[PDB]
């Protein structure tokens, strides 16, 4: 189940603007909406990445809400200020950014929770 969705994958060094906003719930909402528009892209979480983003790093984690093994890499939209949790984990599949033409190197599919 869930909706299937794709995004581009951009370099954090081309993505001049990696903030959707400057609070958690802001960036989470705007992310959901830049996804709804389709003007979002993905940035992979690597060791030097957080202290180049703004702050409310809109993460994707592989849906810790289930107990089954048989599926695609499903994820869900989440956000943290210091990246206290999630970003500093191995769940976590990247951080979203507003796509402004930064030239992708790749694309990253996921599914997207839709209750009804």
């Amino acid at each position: 189940g869930h909706v299937q969705l794709s995004l581009p994958v951009l370099q954090v060094r081309d993505v001049l603007v990696r903030g959707f906003g400057d609070s958690v719930e802001e960036a989470l909402s705007e992310a959901r909406e830049h996804l709804k528009n389709g003007t979002c892209g993905l940035v992979e979480l690597e060791k030097g990445v957080l202290p180049q983003l703004e702050q409310p790093y809109v993460f994707i984690k592989r849906s810790d809400a289930l107990s089954t093994n048989h599926g695609h890499k499903v994820v869900e939209l989440v956000a943290e200020m210091d990246g206290i949790q999630y970003g500093r984990s191995g769940i976590t599949l990247g951080v979203l950014v507003p796509h402004v033409g930064e030239t992708p190197i790749a694309y990253r599919n996921v599914l997207l929770r839709k209750n009804g």
